[PDB]
């Protein structure tokens, strides 16, 4: 999905 951690982490 497009979680929040997907932006910072990934």
């Amino acid at each position: 999905g497009n979680h929040w951690a997907v932006g910072h982490l990934m």
